[PDB]
């Protein structure tokens, strides 16, 4: 969870993953380059 790893993956759902959630995916894991790649 390259981003913070406070609890599985800090940030993530915060807003970045929210975009993927609206799409249909669970969210997006913490990419090394701080990118929330849409994934379930």
């Amino acid at each position: 969870a390259t981003c913070d790893l406070a609890s599985k993956w800090n940030w993530n759902h915060t807003l970045c993953a929210a975009h993927c959630i609206a799409r249909r995916y669970r969210g997006g894991y913490c990419n090394s380059k701080a990118v929330c790649v849409c994934r379930n």
